[PDB]
């Protein structure tokens, strides 16, 4: 019928969760072609002397394989 | 004795996380009463030409079932 | 070689989830040393007459033991 | 063929684990019928002065669905 | 912005897996409006004198609440 | 060194939880020697006229393999 | 009260789900009496020219025990 | 604002499954202050000559941190 | 020694779940060498006008790497 | 078509993971033909005075039945 | 009766994963009474030049609760 | 910020686990730049005559995304 391939990527960084998951997106975006949809898998992050230093989240990206 | 129940929504958002939750409690408030508390069962989402286009936040909400 | 415990902490906030988490990790920082790293296990919350009350995040939060 | 649904519902009971589920199913049969199966998905409970306060009992209830 | 609602529901047939999906879906036609989606969360049955007496297919099945 | 076997038993009890692991208890001690451990996978039941008919508790039982 | 056993088999075929099942079941019934439920724990298989070469479904299979 | 923190606790009887919750707790009790709510894990256990030896029931315990 | 690789791939289809398993399998061989097994991962689909309108499977791929 | 058989087995053995491992395998080729393949579900263990006493790996263990 | 704790530590090492699970139970006996049990929830690592660099591995410690 | 890629890959060995391991990890960096860590998601294997045949770890090894 149609064929998607999904690719487990970890977006980071210093701001926030929605900014790791857009920075991961924007990365994707520039290579790949037909991205609709995603599934985050794990939150996690590195501490520093002011809390969070980096989020990390770990994201399912998944895209519509071209069949022409 | 008291009895809750759990139902399984999805509240969606453009704008964030915390909006996509909200979302789903604020129609949730409109119909039941003694809403008491949300677990995130998972986090979602659709892709466009700008990164995410929505949030997708899948919550499960108790409330206490009256009566 | 090196070890780390994880403990597990909620933390809570009206506000947001990177709050919730930001104040566990200001709690921890009060007693505990050479703080690593964390993962979030689960997000949870109260209900209240705006929506949510408080947001509980469930994280471990891993560090260095000396 | 026959459909079922499940109903996520909490039990509660400063009792034991079992007056808990029953409360659950209790409340259940007061409107639901065809009720035939059962499935603990969680046990957690609050704490008190004397140890348990509150025995909570995470259910799945599962009913025939009718005509 | 939109809600969703999940419902669990439980498909059975003597037939096949796909009956068992379809019985459910058809059942939640008769009532249910802006059915989207659906997530297969097991498929359990019974036996009997020729293998598979039926089919149960556990599914949640997701629409949008207007 | 020594090697065990893990098999998954249910055992049910109108009565309650305690009394559905120990009727498969009980059975697997007619056949079985050197049983050591056991550790409850699920929960189920059947719902019939006053709430719980049958508590079905599935159970992996560990035993040591003799020789 | 009443005691069940479960055991884990693996049914295949070549032709579909529901057959690897029912192969299962059926090689089941050959000495076991009582079998009452089944659950699907997984479906993996094998990969060929014609692409499916064989499903395989990791079945759980709950039997009665008899008393006498 | 708050923070709580979870610890893993094992309660164990030879009685039964609320007996090894409220082992856990009556110990936790001891030490602890603002203690909450729990969660079990697993129900695990010994085998005897009688079936049950001991009931091992692996708790969560979450309490509210002070200062 | 040898080293194989997983990718995760979706088949979907109108038909059933066999051929959105296929349709996965069909593509993966116009381009991957060494295809040796594959794990459903998940079922999911959208809902039509009839029922199903599409079933789609999520598929782990495993392939031998050359050298 | 084919059938196989999994049992679930703990070996076990002071000196490390890979030999609690074979230890299960060399008692399973005893008594069992078509010995296929294996599944790690779990490793846990006891402690002792200097560390790890002994090693328990859990583990599936999948053959083809005969006939 | 008894009750027991269990903390979860991340032994590592250079070397392997005997090593690392080692490295963990080595510091819990430097300060903890009565260690009975472990189970490893996750092997992990960093790789560097030569491949793995620092195994990592994350486990739970039970021990007896004394007093 | 940075943007890391995870793949799934599962390494072989007759010999043990880390040599598994680092057989995959030895395959990786003839290929790929910026690998910085692993997660052991599942450990199998295949039996033959003298018991373990072949050890097959399934790993997901991340690396870093350039520009
Ligand atoms: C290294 C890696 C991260 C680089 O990814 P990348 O920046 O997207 O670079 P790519 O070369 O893959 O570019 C994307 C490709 O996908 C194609 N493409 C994009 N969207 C597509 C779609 N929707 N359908 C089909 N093709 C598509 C592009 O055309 C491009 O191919 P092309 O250069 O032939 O035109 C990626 O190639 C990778 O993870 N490889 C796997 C590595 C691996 O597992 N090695 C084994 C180690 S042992
Ligand atoms: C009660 C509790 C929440 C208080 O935690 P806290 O606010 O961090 O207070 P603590 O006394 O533990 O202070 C932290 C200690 O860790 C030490 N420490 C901090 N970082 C360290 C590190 N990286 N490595 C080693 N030690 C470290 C501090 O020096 C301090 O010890 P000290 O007072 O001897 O100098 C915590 O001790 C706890 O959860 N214990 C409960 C134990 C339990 O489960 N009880 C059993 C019930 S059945
Ligand atoms: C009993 C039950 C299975 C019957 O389901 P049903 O056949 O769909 O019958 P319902 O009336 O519930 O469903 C249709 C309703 O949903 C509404 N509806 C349909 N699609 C909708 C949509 N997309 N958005 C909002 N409402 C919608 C219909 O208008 C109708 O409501 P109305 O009568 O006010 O007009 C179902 O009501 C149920 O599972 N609820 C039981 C509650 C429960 O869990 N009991 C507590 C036990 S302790
Ligand atoms: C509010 C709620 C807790 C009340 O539950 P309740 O006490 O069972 O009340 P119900 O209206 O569902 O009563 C049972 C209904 O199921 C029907 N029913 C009972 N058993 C049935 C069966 N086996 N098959 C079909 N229908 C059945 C009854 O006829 C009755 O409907 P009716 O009064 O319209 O004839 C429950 O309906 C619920 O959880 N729904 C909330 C919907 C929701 O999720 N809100 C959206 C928030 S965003
Ligand atoms: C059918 C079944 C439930 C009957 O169980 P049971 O009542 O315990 O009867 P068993 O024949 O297994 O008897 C136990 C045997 O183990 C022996 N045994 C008891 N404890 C033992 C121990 N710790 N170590 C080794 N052997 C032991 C007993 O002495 C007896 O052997 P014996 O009759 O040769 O003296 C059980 O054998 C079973 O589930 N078999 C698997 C069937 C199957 O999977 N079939 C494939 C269908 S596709
Ligand atoms: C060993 C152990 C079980 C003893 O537990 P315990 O009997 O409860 O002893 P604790 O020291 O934790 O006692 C509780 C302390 O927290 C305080 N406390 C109690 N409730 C509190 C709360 N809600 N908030 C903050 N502090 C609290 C008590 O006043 C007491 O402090 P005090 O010593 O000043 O009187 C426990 O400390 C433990 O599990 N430690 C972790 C061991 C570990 O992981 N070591 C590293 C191995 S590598
Ligand atoms: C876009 C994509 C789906 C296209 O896949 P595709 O149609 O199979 O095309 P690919 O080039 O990737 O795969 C075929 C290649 O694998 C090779 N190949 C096939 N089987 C092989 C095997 N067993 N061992 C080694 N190589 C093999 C083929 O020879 C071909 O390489 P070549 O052109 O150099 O000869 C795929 O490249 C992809 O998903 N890339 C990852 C994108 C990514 O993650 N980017 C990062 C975004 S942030
Ligand atoms: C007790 C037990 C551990 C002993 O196992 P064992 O040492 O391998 O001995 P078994 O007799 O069971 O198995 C060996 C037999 O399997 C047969 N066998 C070996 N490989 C086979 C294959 N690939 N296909 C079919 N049969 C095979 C052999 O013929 C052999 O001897 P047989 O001719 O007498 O049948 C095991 O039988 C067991 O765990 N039984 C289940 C007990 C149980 O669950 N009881 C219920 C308690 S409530
Ligand atoms: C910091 C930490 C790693 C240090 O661990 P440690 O080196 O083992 O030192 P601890 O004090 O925790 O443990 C040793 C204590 O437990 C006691 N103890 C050892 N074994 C015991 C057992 N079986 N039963 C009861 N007590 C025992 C020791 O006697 C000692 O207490 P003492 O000083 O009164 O003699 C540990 O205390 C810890 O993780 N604390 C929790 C901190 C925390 O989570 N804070 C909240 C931040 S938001
Ligand atoms: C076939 C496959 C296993 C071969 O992997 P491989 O041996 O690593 O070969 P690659 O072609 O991917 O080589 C690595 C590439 O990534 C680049 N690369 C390496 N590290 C990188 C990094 N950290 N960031 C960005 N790019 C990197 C290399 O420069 C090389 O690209 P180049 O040839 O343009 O210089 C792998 O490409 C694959 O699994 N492809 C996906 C197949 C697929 O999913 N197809 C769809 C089937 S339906
Ligand atoms: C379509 C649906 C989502 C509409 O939800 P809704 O917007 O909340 O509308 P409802 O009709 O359920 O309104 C809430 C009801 O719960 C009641 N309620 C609110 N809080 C309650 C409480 N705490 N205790 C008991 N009842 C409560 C309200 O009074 C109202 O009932 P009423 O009209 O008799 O006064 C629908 O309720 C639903 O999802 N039910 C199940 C549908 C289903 O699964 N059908 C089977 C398909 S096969
Ligand atoms: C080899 C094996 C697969 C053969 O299975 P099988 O073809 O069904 O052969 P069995 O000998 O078990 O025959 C079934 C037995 O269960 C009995 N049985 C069938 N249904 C029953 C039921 N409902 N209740 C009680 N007994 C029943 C049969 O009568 C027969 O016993 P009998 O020969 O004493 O009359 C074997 O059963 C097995 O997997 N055993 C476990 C091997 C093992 O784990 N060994 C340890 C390795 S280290
Ligand atoms: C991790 C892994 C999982 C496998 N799972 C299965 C399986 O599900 N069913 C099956 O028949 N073979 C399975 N195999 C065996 C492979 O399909 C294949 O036959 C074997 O790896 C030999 O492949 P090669 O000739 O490409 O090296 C598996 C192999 C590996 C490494
Ligand atoms: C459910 C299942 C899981 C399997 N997993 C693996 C695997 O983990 N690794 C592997 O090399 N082969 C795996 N195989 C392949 C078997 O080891 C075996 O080689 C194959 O089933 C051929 O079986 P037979 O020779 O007994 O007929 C698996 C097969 C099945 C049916
Ligand atoms: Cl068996
Ligand atoms: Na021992």
């Amino acid at each position: 019928g149609k064929v998607y391939k999904k690719v487990e990527l970890v977006g980071t960084s210093e701001e926030g969760l929605e900014a790791a998951i857009q920075a991961a997106l924007a990365r994707a975006r520039k290579t790949l072609r037909h991205l609709d949809f995603f599934e985050v898998k794990e939150i996690r992050g590195t501490i520093g002397e002011a809390g969070v230093k980096e989020y990390q989240v770990v994201l399912e990206v998944g895209f519509r394989l071209e069949e022409t």
